């Protein structure tokens, strides 16, 4: 035997329609919008009578900043363009930092966790405004 598996928060489960679920029997998970799925799609009952893994729903993340060209999969892009629509659980990017002793440039990564993608201390967002600053991203690289 094994219980019901609960729906994970941000999503929903399926399993079997019948009153108990026994073993090698499946169930299965999926996401509501804005968030993914982080284990398995689909799970085992086991030998011992316990489930498999239990996958949750990991949140999306909003682009934390309004313009940065960043590093994304070995290539500068636009963090606006390129996350549009938002950033998965998981997405890894780098963004540009000064290293003004030596007058070059840097990447440190940031990760969307959960709905959170914290961008890293060392950098610093200019508005167009302020043009007698410049991007770390056109400094040259270290």
């Amino acid at each position: 035997k094994c219980p019901f598996p609960s729906r994970p928060d941000n999503g929903f489960v399926n399993y079997p329609a019948k009153p108990t679920l026994y073993y090698k029997d499946k169930a299965t998970f999926g996401c509501h919008d804005g968030y993914s799925l982080d284990g398995p799609e689909e799970i085992e009952c086991t030998k011992l009578g316990n489930w498999s893994a239990m996958p949750s729903c990991k949140a999306s993340c909003k682009v934390p900043v309004k313009k940065a060209t960043v590093v994304y999969q070995g290539e500068r892009v636009k963090i606006q363009e390129k996350f549009k629509n938002g950033m998965l659980h998981g997405d890894k990017v780098s963004f540009f930092c000064k290293n003004k002793e030596k007058k070059c440039s840097y990447t440190e990564d940031a990760q969307c966790i959960d709905g959170t993608i914290e961008v890293p201390k060392c950098f610093k967002e200019h508005s167009s405004l302020a043009f007698w600053k410049t991007d770390a991203s056109d400094v040259k690289p270290c």
